[PDB]
């Protein structure tokens, strides 16, 4: 059943895709213009807000796209610098994809875990002492980190299953 | 009468897409920012809008729009890779179709209702007690999901007509 | 002259299009948050503007715009359905925009009527009493409204003046 | 000299349609957000400006470069009509051509001016006896309105050329 | 060495388009909105920024480039009308080509200089007496400044070049 | 080993130019708005601001991007022109290329360092003495930076690997 693994694969790939070009970007659009802190103290929202999200979930997604992306990049291009062989290029670039997909789903587990609180306790100067901030729509956010980690857990799942159909033989050489 | 259901469907869906892609994104532009409540606590407005809007309209209809849409891809990349059988897919496409599509519409009424109320009562910390709070064009609101429950009503009525169509006998195989 | 007809008829289609994508969502932008009531009442601004303006003009003249151009769609997929007759539901196709382009100007006019006014008196809760409102660009809006009311006359007139060169005897049958 | 001409007249034109559209939306983006009244009279910001400009420049533009081009999409979609005789169309397109393009000159003459003042002064409803208001960009809006009466003064004299080259036997025909 | 000046030539012209396109609009977008003077009169901010910047670097450059890209227009549709001689229309090109580019630059130094200030000195009525100033990113417009003169001198030293290779005698002629 | 390099060379190209293109943009727009020094003085803000970040990174990098893409148009144009020798100009291409990443490279290390702090002490006219400001978003920038740091490096070692494999001997000649 190698042939369903495929087009499981490209339909979820292209899915992802287009849910975060469209609603990603609006969705994180007012995340530092919405947030709040219970202070008078100038500069202390900046650093709250810079402490809370050290990296926005949409860049990180972008990201995690294009390189997910990349080594199919690599092989089109090899086939045709190579017109105007192929069969060993296409172990490794599975091999990398796999990689590359798993090493993504472990660091956004581990910079984001699987919630966005609604309330954040900051102590960073220029703050006196600790403060109480206020965070924008964290129920859509939350929705939208466990969807992302669905998918990406489902693209694993057939990657893991395409590596197996080839065979570790294929893998080491 | 298997054709004019097919010519209706098709029109029916391309109507929706270009409905919601053209104005949906505009109506929901200033849900928050003019989204207001009668206190003077701080960070009252943030917890008492995600809280009356968990998930925003315009959002759920792209998912919905796109997942809906997801079979008929499977169905196309199947068809590509085939070639460079075709007769049996097409059945478990449609019962997929109409599965997701009743799914989505029921979905949508026990989230949403039929109705957005021009006033929200919000007891969610750290708001005092309760509060009241005021929505942003509710009409429009309103009428734009009446509007798009019709119309899956109508994508649910076609499909069930195709389904039966094919024929149970021919489902079971 | 039924060859003239049919070339005013797509050309104004095309103008009346183009005019309003064009121009359309840049008038109406700051439609809420320049409009203001004389008042101190929280929740007071949101009301009187959703009962002043139900609708926006822009969002009902794209609706229109779809509704009237969804016809020619279903024919020509039936079309293309048909190759890999015709001359009967080119008749239906016809008196089905006549009918469409009539009720949408009726509504127009009962909707909207033929001004907007430069103030408002608005008695919605929580607003105290009566309050007078105060509109954006109120003549902007009136000449797009009259204009938008000519070109459907116009369009009106001319599906009327096809619909009867193809007769009714033709239509009956 | 008919050719130089035509060549001219798709230059002149072409060059108009780059200009507007490439910068007369920016120029005119914040116009009443920058309109200011000394005043405390709420509603008297937005009754001085709407009478001030009741309509923007770069929309009467955009309707008067759409109108002017409509005769020629006339005789193009007439001529596909007539494939799947037009040596008469051709005048009358040129008639109409240089009818409008001189109409559209005059009003936009009695409508604007030549020049965009600084100050206003303004005595409309709410505004107690009489108020002073400012402008936002008066010079570049001045040089905005000269450059496009030139450019169309240059259009209105190729046009009349053309129409003299053809002759008035041959337009009475 | 007729060949690399035409090769660096179109080189240039198009990193200059490219340049502007992409970055220009972005960099001048808050010119005024973050435009401040030290005064407490309604309508001093308006009047001042209009006498520092009478037109904006972006807009002049936008002309520029549509104006000396015009003859190069006008020789392709001559072509094109032409087919369905031209060895005379190419050196009057080049000569208008030279002409344009030259008197935008010398316009360019006398309109803006060859710096930005951080501070203007400001006496317009309705502000009383002087006021001082403040502009938003003055050295990043200095260095947009330097950088699109250095351009347009390397365009006017190519064409140069081109017109000498020419000859006086064919020019003349 | 000369073709695997040119193949990461195009992917990390394309890499690059697509994680610019696609979220640089976004993350620094609110660059100048979020910015605040806690200060009562009028104009202070835009003289800080323009003191730390006299060029904004993201221009910066979009600068690089076109000039270091330019020496590829310069080939492909004279490639064209040739056609209604070409083994010469193309080792000419290759030093260029390396030149300009490489002082590209040195550039970005001296003027923005390794790091965005979040705090600055300003000292400029019209600022009293010494003023403490806030930037926004300080990590995330880092982050950026490192990033392009990092793409930079392994371009300018692939260039110098083909330059390398060329061969001294030939480059002289
Ligand atoms: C469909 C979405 C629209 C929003 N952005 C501008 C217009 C349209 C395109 C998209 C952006 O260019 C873009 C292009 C390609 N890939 C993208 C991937 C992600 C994205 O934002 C997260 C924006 C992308
Ligand atoms: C026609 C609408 C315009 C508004 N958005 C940017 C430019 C144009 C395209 C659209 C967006 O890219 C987009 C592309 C494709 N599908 C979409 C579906 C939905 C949508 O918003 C609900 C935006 C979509
Ligand atoms: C030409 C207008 C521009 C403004 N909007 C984004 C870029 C351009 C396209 C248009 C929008 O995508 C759009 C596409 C197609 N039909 C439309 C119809 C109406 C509309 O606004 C009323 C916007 C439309
Ligand atoms: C080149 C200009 C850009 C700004 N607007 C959106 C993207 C680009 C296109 C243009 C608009 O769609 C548009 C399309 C076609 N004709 C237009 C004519 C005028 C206009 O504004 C006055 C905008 C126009
Ligand atoms: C690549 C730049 C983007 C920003 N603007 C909208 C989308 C894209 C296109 C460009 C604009 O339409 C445009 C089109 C063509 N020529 C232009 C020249 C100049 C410009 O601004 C100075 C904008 C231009
Ligand atoms: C894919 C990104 C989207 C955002 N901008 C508008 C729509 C889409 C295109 C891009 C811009 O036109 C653009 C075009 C080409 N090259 C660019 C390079 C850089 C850039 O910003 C740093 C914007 C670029």
């Amino acid at each position: 059943s190698t042939m369903i693994g495929r087009i499981l694969l490209t339909v979820v790939v292209i899915f992802r895709i287009l849910i975060v070009a469209i609603v990603g970007e609006t969705v994180y659009d007012d995340e530092q213009t919405m947030f709040v802190c219970n202070t008078l103290q100038p500069g202390c929202n900046q650093a709250c807000y810079d402490r809370a999200f050290p990296i926005s979930h949409i860049r990180y997604w972008v990201f995690q796209i294009i390189m997910v992306c990349t080594p199919s990049l690599c092989f089109i291009t090899y086939s045709v610098h190579q017109s105007a062989g192929i069969s060993r290029f296409y172990i490794i670039q599975v091999v990398f994809r796999n990689a590359l997909e798993i090493g993504f789903l472990v660091g956004q587990y581990f910079l984001y875990g699987f919630s966005v609180p609604g309330l954040y306790e900051c102590n960073r100067y220029p703050c006196i002492k600790e403060v109480e901030c206020y965070v924008s729509r964290p129920t859509e956010k939350t929705v939208f980190l466990v969807f992302m980690f669905a998918v990406s857990g489902i693209c694993v799942v057939l990657n893991l299953a395409e590596l197996n159909h080839l065979g570790w033989r294929k893998i080491k050489l």
